[PDB]
């Protein structure tokens, strides 16, 4: 029962939602920001969970703004009474004096197994559906948002501007594409910055470009850009918009698209993903996962029903394909290539590649900073003829 179809066409049967809309209170905005000031002191005998905070100057600001990022240890998310469980998490303060969140991520959200909520017996016990299976675009998250002033703020996750510790900040790309976006659609900047600042708002993009950073699938020139999978509410606890509403501000502004399925029943939701894992694949596309969008309650009783997520990644052919990067780089270095799974075609594999390596070396330093990282893996793929599912199980 496979007979699910990611789209990207839901956005104008969008029509008859609301988008969630809750106003900033500025009174429980500054007892946040006291909570995790206090957790970010280093001599404390109580408060045991740890943030470290990290204003940052908006460059491109008239008035002088200054954000600051606030990063937990990720096992604290796995504690009760966090103050919030936003992953990347900005609050500023209004040229008028009035305490905000400039930035609001998702919930940091886990894997299957990976915690005890995301145990099989326990989705199907304390979530709701319909369940939304988003597809788990592969790059890097991008955080948008509009400030008083009307400035439009790009954070990475954790970080904004340029910084003197890379070359190229994420979020400087991220900007960089949001700009093209815009002029393309006849936008601009601060039409956006007033829009998320009117529906008080964080939109949650992933940027993914192989000109920038590849991860594990490409984004050629063709499929590179920023593609949106969220907008959130600037607010202390989670509320997203469903994936529908998402589609529709993608069309609006200029992003592309995150694929999306909707399934009623949870047994169909599981029985639908491992189906999927069985190739990796999906209606054509290889995806490396689908994020599952849904609610859940503390304990299935009465209470709470908030806005929850749990990933499901495709383990194979995207472990092969790791390690056919990791060996490719080690081989670059003077160290001895780690073969772990799949014995028999990754050196294979490793035949190849140190065929194309000798014959030009430019090849093998634009592999330390990954270039060539899919155009090597593909083009021995079909040099042997063959699907990276079906090596991943020749075995
Ligand atoms: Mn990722």
């Amino acid at each position: 029962a496979s007979r699910y179809k990611a789209s990207t066409d839901y956005a104008k049967d969008a029509e008859g939602l609301t988008a969630p809309y809750v106003s900033q209170d500025p009174q429980e905005t500054a007892a946040l920001v006291r909570a995790l000031d206090d957790a970010a002191k280093k001599g404390k005998k109580s408060g045991g969970f740890s943030v470290k905070k990290t204003r940052y100057a908006v460059a491109s600001s008239p008035t002088g703004a200054e954000v600051d990022s606030w990063r937990f240890n990720d096992w604290d998310y796995k504690k009760p009474d966090l103050p919030t469980y936003a992953r990347g998490l900005f609050t500023t303060r209004t040229q008028h004096g009035v305490p905000e969140i400039a930035v609001r991520g998702y919930d940091k959200f886990f894997n299957i197994d990976e915690t005890r909520d995301t145990a099989w017996s326990a989705i199907r016990e304390r979530t709701k559906g319909p369940y939304e299976l988003t597809l788990k675009e592969n790059g890097c998250i991008i955080f948008i948002s509009g400030l008083e002033d009307g400035t439009l703020l790009v954070c990475s996750k954790h970080s904004t501007g340029d910084r003197s510790d890379v070359a190229l900040s994420h979020s400087s790309a991220g900007e960089k594409h949001l700009e093209a976006q815009l002029e393309r659609i006849g936008k601009t900047k601060e039409e956006l910055a007033r829009e998320l600042r009117k529906r008080n708002a964080t939109a949650v993009a992933e940027l993914c470009d192989d000109s920038f950073e590849e991860h594990i699938l490409a984004y050629g020139p063709d499929k590179a850009g920023l593609y949106l999978h969220g907008i959130n509410l600037n607010i202390p606890e989670f509320i997203t918009y469903p994936s529908p509403l998402v589609q529709k501000f993608a069309e609006d502004w200029g992003f592309r698209k995150t694929g999306l399925i909707i399934i009623d029943n949870i047994d169909d939701v599981k029985a639908f993903l491992e189906e999927v894992a069985e190739t990796g694949a999906h209606d054509g596309r290889d995806v490396e996962g689908f994020v599952i969008r849904c609610k859940k309650s503390t304990n299935p009783g009465v209470g709470p029903y908030h806005d929850w997520f749990f990933k499901y990644k495709f383990e194979e052919p995207y472990l092969m394909y790791r390690q056919w990067r990791e060996c490719t780089k080690a081989l670059i270095s003077g160290k001895q290539p780690k073969i772990k799974k799949h014995v028999k075609i990754t050196e294979e594999y490793l035949l190849y590649a140190r065929k194309r390596l000798a014959a030009d070396p430019k090849l093998a330093k634009l592999y330390n900073q990954n270039h060539g990282i899919i155009k090597l893996r593909n083009d021995f793929l079909e040099y042997k003829n063959m699907k990276g599912t079906d090596a991943a199980n020749l075995e």
